[PDB]
DNA sequence: ATGTTGCTTAGTCC
DNA sequence: GGACTAACGCAACA
């Protein structure tokens, strides 16, 4: 199917009852956004369809993409990520606002799970379910040369996608593994506020991941 | 009030 | 693998 079909069918997905419930349950639970409209639906990926770089996240944040409808948009992860994408020369502007004209250059964003999960922790079954969308979505990104896993969950999800063994591909920030066809699998700590605000992942460190991804992608 | 909640990683055990 | 939890730093939240 093409992207239009992907987005249409994805947005109507209700395979995970716990997530179908949670994505709506959180609406109105955060003071700053009470009364505001929430996407509260599966989150389609965003970015350059001809991207050479794929940034693969964990899942929608309750008041992030689950609210705005766009990956990493509206939360602390995006406040950290988007400016760095621009600093690396991979986007039209530093900020991401729903409905704006933000363009990503050579990069596409999505995640392992597409509906907000309780405690930001999807179950193995939920991951297995949404992996079907990963197959469809990644199939629509023919030019990707570098797959960047943001966090352990994201990495394990990509390993499953590529049929790679976890034992041979451990999660460590900066890890780099070869993929068939001269492609690359990179691992980075996730951009979550609890990684960036604690100093586990600094702006310097993540920008480096982006610059390396560009180098490996021929950009 | 100022204590609690919420935002992934690296150890433990099965 | 999968379930459980101590530990970061910060600030919205109550
Ligand atoms: S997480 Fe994925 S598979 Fe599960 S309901 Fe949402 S879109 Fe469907
Ligand atoms: O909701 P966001 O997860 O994609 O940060
Ligand atoms: O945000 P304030 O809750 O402490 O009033």
């Amino acid at each position: 199917m093409d992207r239009e079909a992907f987005v249409q069918t994805l947005t109507a997905c209700r395979l995970c009852p716990r997530l179908v419930a949670w994505r709506e349950e959180v609406v109105g639970r955060k003071r700053a956004f009470r009364g505001e409209p929430y996407w509260a639906r599966p989150v389609p990926g965003f970015g350059d369809p001809e991207a050479r770089i794929l940034l693969f996240g964990l899942a929608p944040g309750a008041h992030g993409s689950n609210r705005t409808g766009r990956p990493f948009t509206g939360d602390a992860s995006g406040a950290f990520l988007y400016p760095l994408l621009h600093e690396a020369g991979l986007s039209s502007k530093p900020e991401s606002l729903p409905g704006d004209d933000l363009r990503l250059y050579g990069v596409y964003l999505t995640a392992a799970v597409r509906c907000a999960p309780p405690k930001n922790k999807p179950t193995p079954e939920e991951l297995r379910a949404c992996a079907r969308w990963t197959e469809v979505e990644l199939g629509l990104l023919p030019e990707v040369r570098v797959y960047v896993a943001l966090g352990r969950i994201a990495l394990e999800a990509l390993l499953a996608h590529f049929g790679l063994r976890k034992s041979a591909h451990p999660f460590r920030h900066g890890a780099h593994y070869p993929l068939p066809g001269g492609r690359h699998l990179l691992a980075s700590y996730h951009v979550s506020r609890q990684n960036t605000q604690t100093g586990r992942l600094t702006r310097e460190m993540f920008l480096e991941v982006l610059m390396e991804a560009k180098r490996l992608a021929g950009l």
